[PDB]
């Protein structure tokens, strides 16, 4: 329906650009998914060990004071080692260029055959902290030096 | 203890069914830790290059408006080139399926040993925005064109 | 402008000592960039398939309720093939030593050199839920069963 249910008074509008119109709009598999899935605007061959910029045809708007994230499909990861090489990537909310998707293929011997229109990728969108830092001397000066951990991990 | 305290009164709830109740069930190396560690339920060798998807022994139920989200462990991933090849893999709200991980041995020479009890992963919950896209002709039309950015990244 | 704005009043402060202080504080490379760029304190040399873990010359204070997460920048995966071992890092809150990076050259030829003074990695802060587990016998029992996916993904 078009009219906007009781708790979700306030979903997230996404701006978005088809800048390939021959491709579907992103959507989410299931309800709740927490990404839309992106295609492929390209016909691409990965050998084992290469990696492609892959055009996904959409440009979006990722409101201020969020992220956009690209994450791999577990899938494709799996069957063929299909990863992404700066997994998750990161789409600022001032970008307005396409979203391009670094695929990888890490298997060792079978070449990956992605087709136009593939899902290849899945797009979140969460809130950030936009933080301002606050250079100190040391933690003990913040209030903040005892913990559960230390400089250790 | 059993009482919620103060400034979090809204901890949130992640029911968890026990598939291999021989696991511990997951939970936070130290106070604040943003994950809790799953368990491998099975004994894997990887030899370099290869990947496995390997049983945690656990599903859950994240809320409606979340995320799971499975990320490698950075000990392993130094010392031993332990990585996961869908990272960061994407727990959608509606699963309730077993939690797999896609270990990766990125080592160019050593095999990897995984023993059934071993934590090879660790899960985080988030809340997602679950956008609704709007298409539009331009981002100018949206009202969203001039930025810090342009379409370049 | 030193006056916090309007919107923006409850923006987040993180805490960071420069371990290095020959390096200059991390910052957004664009207005509304979700991280600010990590600098490598070192020199290095990765032979393809090879990682290092190397020193970025900071320690923050990421404030309870919250993550740092660690992700690799675009350009450099593109254009060379420098991926993260364990990306997304996670940088808990209690955590007070020097964040380190896990980089590995995915490329399966050339060498990558890494510079002193480099940005090699960005770092994002979110909140994330520090989520109390309750174990179940079934997901009926929680009133969490039929969903739009099932045990599917
Ligand atoms: O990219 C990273 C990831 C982690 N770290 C630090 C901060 C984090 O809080 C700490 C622990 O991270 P992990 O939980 O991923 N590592 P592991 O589980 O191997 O060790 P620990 O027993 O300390 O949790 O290591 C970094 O410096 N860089
Ligand atoms: O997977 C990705 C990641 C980034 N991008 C775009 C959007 C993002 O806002 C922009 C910059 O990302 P990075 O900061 O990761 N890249 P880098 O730091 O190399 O370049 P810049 O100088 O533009 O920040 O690149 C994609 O299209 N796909
Ligand atoms: O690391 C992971 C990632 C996913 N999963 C499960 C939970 C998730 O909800 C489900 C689907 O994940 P993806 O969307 O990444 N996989 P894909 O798109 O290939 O399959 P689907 O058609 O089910 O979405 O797989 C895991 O068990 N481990
Ligand atoms: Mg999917
Ligand atoms: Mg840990
Ligand atoms: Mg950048």
């Amino acid at each position: 329906s078009g009219l906007v249910p009781r708790g979700s008074h306030m979903s997230t509008t996404l701006a978005i650009v088809r800048l390939d119109p021959g491709l579907p709009l992103p959507s989410r598999a299931h309800d709740g998914d927490a990404g839309v899935d992106l295609y492929s605007a390209e016909d691409v061959e990965l050998a084992p060990g290469r990696r492609a910029l892959v055009r996904t045809g959409v440009a979006v708007a990722v409101p201020f004071g969020m992220v956009g994230l690209v994450h791999p499909r577990s899938g494709l990861a799996t069957r063929v080692g299909l990863s992404i090489v700066n997994s998750p990537g990161t789409i600022d909310a001032g970008y307005r260029g396409e979203i391009k998707v670094a695929l990888i293929n890490l298997d060792p011997a079978a070449p990956i055959v992605v087709h136009r229109g593939d899902r290849i990728a899945q797009l979140l969108v969460q809130r950030v902290e936009l933080v301002e830092l606050v250079e100190v001397s040391s933690f003990d000066e913040a209030g903040l030096a005892s913990t559960s951990r230390g400089d250790g991990g």
